[PDB]
RNA sequence: CGCGGCUCUGAUUAGUGUUAAGUCGAAAUACGGUUCGUGUAGUGGAAGUUGCACGGGACUUAUCAAUGUUGAACAAUACGA
């Protein structure tokens, strides 16, 4: 069966200086985390998900419209794990190669941290915000911001359930909705058929995930408050959380191919 | 003296045993060229042969017109003689 596993340094016991008290993340982690595994193995006890590992769970159901409900608590567990794998207790000091690439993609660091702190409030629901890696066999390494919906997974292998944008206030009958109207039906009509629209390189290389920002409600709700006054809030959520970024991880998961 | 038993003999006559170098057929052993044998009743130079019922110690010697299957798609980081 899944069971929890231990977070990075004691998160658990101790917590977050300033980002998360140590109620808030055994009620985000512990008392969730728990509870979506517990959930996940009642799907897969008697499965060839059995044994299988969460994202082995993610990649092998995003397609099949049978296992939707096993898709999420697994890619759920992915994703909330993934956030606070990259945190640190103290702040880090942002590595020379990561700096740089950072400027020359977005501009600046500070133009990074707006764009997914303003993406999280702007997308108003739970979800992942991610800091994704795009290398195609001709072209460099470029990165970008992706924001998927619930439980949403980054992953080529999985862009059947890359929920990241809204059908309800995205397609319409202006020129820009009509416009992601058709993506859409032109999406579930290749997915449905099997043709692929963006061709992608074998293994899944051209997105790596980075870095993520869990905007579900119970990792914040209950810290920062609901955020009535401009205090706190989900907003000061996405700021402090800027503060705690392991940096000197998020470099290394990035493999910045030295060109300097 | 009679009857019975026993022994020997008897014109004439039957059977069987032995005997490589004769004669006439070819009945059996192979589907032995009419399946062979048992019983019973006939028949023919001889072995044979005929009827009727019976036995296998003769047919288990037996070896597909059911003609033999798209038994749940494809693609993925799954899969890899
Ligand atoms: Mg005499
Ligand atoms: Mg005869
Ligand atoms: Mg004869
Ligand atoms: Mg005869
Ligand atoms: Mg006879
Ligand atoms: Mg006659
Ligand atoms: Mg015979
Ligand atoms: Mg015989």
């Amino acid at each position: 069966q899944h069971y929890l596993m231990p977070l990075r340094d004691n998160f658990e016991q101790e917590g977050i200086r300033n980002f998360l008290s140590p109620g808030s993340v055994n009620m985000a982690y512990t008392e969730y985390q728990t509870f979506i595994l517990e959930k996940l193995n009642a799907l897969v006890v008697g499965t060839d998900f059995e044994q299988k590992d969460t994202k082995s769970i993610v990649l092998a159901t995003a397609r099949d419209p049978e296992l939707a409900h096993v898709f999420n608590h697994a890619s759920m567990a992915h994703n909330n794990h993934f956030f606070f794998d990259h945190l640190s207790p103290v702040p880090v000091k942002m590595g020379d190669k990561l700096f740089y690439h950072i400027n020359e993609n977005f501009g600046s660091v500070d133009t990074l941290r707006d764009e997914m702190i303003g993406t999280a409030v702007s997308m108003f629901g739970p979800g992942f915000v991610w800091l994704v890696r795009t290398q195609l066999p001709g072209q460099p390494v470029a990165l970008r911001v992706m924001a998927t919906y619930l439980a949403g997974s980054p992953y080529p292998g999985a862009h059947w359930r890359r929920q990241e944008m809204d059908a309800q206030t995205s397609i319409g009958s202006s020129p820009q909705g009509l416009s992601n109207g058709q993506r859409f039906f032109e999406r579930s009509a290749a997915g449905f058929k099997g043709n692929k629209l963006e061709p992608t390189a074998p293994g899944g290389t051209d997105l790596i995930p980075i870095l993520c920002l869990n905007t579900w409600e119970y990792a914040w709700l209950r810290e920062y408050g609901t955020g009535v006054g401009g205090m706190g809030g989900k907003l000061a959520y996405a700021q402090s959380w800027w503060n705690m970024i392991d940096w000197a991880k998020v470099e290394e998961e990035a493999r910045l191919e030295t060109r300097i």
